[PDB]
């Protein structure tokens, strides 16, 4: 097995939070996920990065530009902030997976192509993403790996899996986010298997010669059997999604109970599923 296992552990990934989640799933994390905005300096990330790297994991950062849309970023309005982040990440030196401008084929983020301001187009998005990558490269931050992302579904006008793809020269990994909402959402959500959630986006990304990360996935309990969903998800990943190199759960219970331990059955299924994956002994 090469498949790496990751999580957002429900809170910022302090040493204690990482340990708690590892105790729960019964396995060391390969990847730990954290979310920041474009007001966050790397000095704030620093203590969390140290916890993740000390643990023997890679940090995946989703870097959310609430502060700057794709026009602002492509035009250079954020460049001082970008430059400092690049400099700080270069100096830190460890491998970091960075996911800027994510889910841009939805309509809920102000940088997304589907967003109703109509400011973001394929062209502004591509220019923005390339501009970020260029600044990081100019500052030597080759330890930062670039993660392109799509939502499992295209939501909003003008959205597509690949129209905003910035090119192989600017991308190290592609990625998908997707959730089985079960029957939990009033807008009429339905139970969907992992394959139902992810297949379409995977088919699209599989046409690009980059490895694929399932950067966020989880299932609700309501409307079906979440334990079976988990078992089937990992089996699908192994058998039918062989370009996927990492699976990163979204473990949280603020609204929908996405947690791996939303019930005893789900937890047992999760532990059993990841236990099929080869043990990777870690040492620094």
């Amino acid at each position: 097995s090469g498949l790496k296992i990751g999580a957002w552990v429900g809170t910022q990934p302090s040493e204690s939070a990482i340990k708690s989640f590892q105790e729960l799933q019964g396995r060391k994390l390969d990847i730990v996920h954290q979310f920041i905005n474009w007001s966050t300096d790397f000095s704030w990330v620093r203590p969390y990065a140290d916890a993740v790297y000390n643990n023997g994991s890679i940090l995946m950062i989703t870097w959310e530009p609430w502060e700057y849309n794709t026009v602002d970023i492509k035009n250079g309005k954020a460049d001082a902030y970008i430059t400092r982040m690049a400099q700080d990440m270069k100096a830190y030196g460890k491998e970091i997976w960075l996911r800027p401008l994510h889910e841009a084929n939805g309509d809920w983020y102000p940088w997304a192509i589907g967003y109703s301001s109509r400011v973001n187009t394929n062209e502004t998005y591509i220019a923005a993403f390339r501009h970020i990558v260029d600044i990081f490269r100019a500052n030597g931050a080759t330890n930062v790996k670039w993660v392109f992302n799509v939502n499992c579904d295209n939501v909003g006008n003008g959205t597509s899996y690949l129209g905003h793809y910035p090119g192989d020269n600017y991308v190290d990994y592609t990625s998908i986010d997707g959730y089985n909402w079960g029957t939990t959402q009033s807008w009429g959500s339905q139970w969907q298997s992992f394959d139902q959630v992810f297949s379409r986006a995977y088919q699209a990304l599989a046409s690009i010669n980059k490895p694929i990360i399932i950067a966020e996935f989880a299932s609700a309990e309501i409307g079906g059997n979440k334990a079976r969903w988990i078992t089937e998800a990992y089996n699908s990943i192994r058998t039918s999604y062989n370009k996927v190199i990492a699976a990163v759960w979204f473990h949280e219970n603020k609204e929908t109970d996405w947690r791996i331990n939303s019930s005893p059955e789900a937890l047992a299924a999760y532990r059993e599923a990841i236990g099929a994956l080869e043990h990777h002994h870690h040492h620094h």
